[PDB]
């Protein structure tokens, strides 16, 4: 059988929230079969637990973010995108701060992280959504939609209208490719003229060259450049791929993002989630049979 997995220790990390620019401490723990991935802020008294599910998704203004009452946990998708990158079904993760730590801005850091402790199988199956049937939503100019393939593809679209926006459009076929080498590595962009609105209004205060791809008027700001001639593109893919393990189950179909963001991707889940004719959960008893296929733990 194509098996659940946690981590095989407790792994820790320092970083400070892209949007609050507060430190926070992040620390993943191994969970038993069928927990899913939970939030637990420690900063509180009590400690609130927030399970990673669509159903918990507050607020998607600039990043995903889950809620709980009056309790929060922003900008989830680049965790939760190394989570599904690396097949981690089951986890705790600690947060001293109301934000997860931007890092480098990509999914790379959390994807090492997690490689370096290791991950350890666990002896039950594991549930997969598969896609049956076409579920879409639109809004305007924007659409992400859910299309059946055997399999796991990301395709996406952006349309920026400043000089600085090569490649535009990516599709990532997790058969040809993988995540780690393809993807992971795309880091979080901003544009220097928005981060002066966005800092009056309490937001991007932790961001720089360090933490995101920072775009001037006509060029890149950041000395070294760029790690793919398409980042901006592929960092779209690595967000819908974090947004949408917020299902709780590895998808077997394909996604197609039209200048979509946080917003619609959830969307696009709460509608998936609703039309329950359009998926169904399976098991693989036979890995060699399998759509997806996973690296050795
Ligand atoms: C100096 C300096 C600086 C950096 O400032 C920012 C500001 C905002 C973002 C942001 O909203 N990013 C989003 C994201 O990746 N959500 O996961 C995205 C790409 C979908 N809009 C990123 C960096
Ligand atoms: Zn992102």
């Amino acid at each position: 059988m194509i098996k659940q997995r946690t981590l095989k220790n407790i792994i820790r990390a320092t970083g400070v929230g892209l949007h609050s620019g507060e430190k926070v401490y992040l620390t993943l723990k191994p969970a038993p079969v069928d927990t899913g991935i939970v939030f637990c802020r420690t900063d509180l008294d009590p400690v609130v637990e927030i399970p990673a599910r669509a159903e918990n998704v507050g607020e998607t203004t600039m990043s995903t973010t889950l809620v709980k009452g009056d309790v929060k946990v922003d900008t989830v998708e680049h965790l939760l995108s190394a989570m599904a990158g690396l097949g981690i079904d089951n986890a705790y993760v600690e947060l001293s701060a109301s934000e997860v730590p931007i890092m480098d801005g990509s999914a790379g850091p959390f994807v090492f992280l997690i490689q370096s402790a290791g991950l350890q199988e666990q002896e039950a199956a594991k549930k997969f959504i598969r896609i049956k049937r076409e579920v879409s939503v639109e809004e305007g100019d924007k659409r992400a939609v859910f299309v059946p393939f055997d399999g796991f593809k990301v395709s996406f679209e952006i349309d920026f209208d400043h000089p600085v926006f090569r490649t535009q459009q990516a599709s990532v076929d997790f058969s040809s490719t993988s995540f780690v080498k393809e993807v992971s590595r795309a880091r979080t962009f901003g544009f220097m003229r928005d981060i002066e609105y966005l800092r009056s209004q309490n937001l991007a205060l932790g961001g720089s060259v360090e933490n995101a791809i920072v775009v001037d008027e006509n060029r890149v700001l950041n000395e070294d450049g760029l790690r793919y001639e398409d980042e901006f593109v592929k960092h779209k893919i690595l967000d819908a791929i974090g947004d949408l393990y917020l299902l709780g189950n590895s998808l077997i179909g394909e996604f197609r993002g039209f200048k979509s963001g946080h917003a619609l991707n959830n969307q696009l889940l709460r509608t998936l989630i609703a039309d329950k004719d359009a998926w169904e959960v399976v098991t693989f008893e036979d890995a060699r049979t399998a759509p997806i296929s996973y690296m050795r733990p």
